[PDB]
């Protein structure tokens, strides 16, 4: 079963030492990619600990980027927060 994380817990992972993000209700820990993102680290920090779905789609990420995203998954957003 997937683990659920609350928005309350996810918001605590909002800096360079630990960055989590929600994208389409899936929760990712991208801390280790913060310095390797082709779009740079600052745009990730700007939305660290939050739902970045809209920004991820608006930028227009490639299929390869979406396959890479799967490698950072840790769970899904708790339903009380959906
Ligand atoms: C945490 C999951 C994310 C992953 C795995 C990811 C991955 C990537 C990859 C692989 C690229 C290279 C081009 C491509 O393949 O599309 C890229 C480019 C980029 N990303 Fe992300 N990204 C993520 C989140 C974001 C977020 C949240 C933002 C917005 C704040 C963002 C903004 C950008 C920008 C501006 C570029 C470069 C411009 C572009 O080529 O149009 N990315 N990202």
């Amino acid at each position: 079963a997937v683990k659920y994380y609350t928005l309350e817990e996810i918001q605590k992972h909002n800096n360079a030492k630990s960055t989590w993000m929600i994208i389409h209700y899936k929760v990712y820990d991208i801390t280790r990619f913060l310095s390797e993102h082709p779009g740079g680290e600052e745009v990730l920090l700007e939305q660290a600990g939050a739902d970045a779905t809209e920004s991820f789609e608006d930028v227009g990420h490639s299929p390869d980027a979406r396959e890479m995203l799967k490698t950072f998954i840790i769970g899904e957003l708790h339903p009380d927060d959906r």
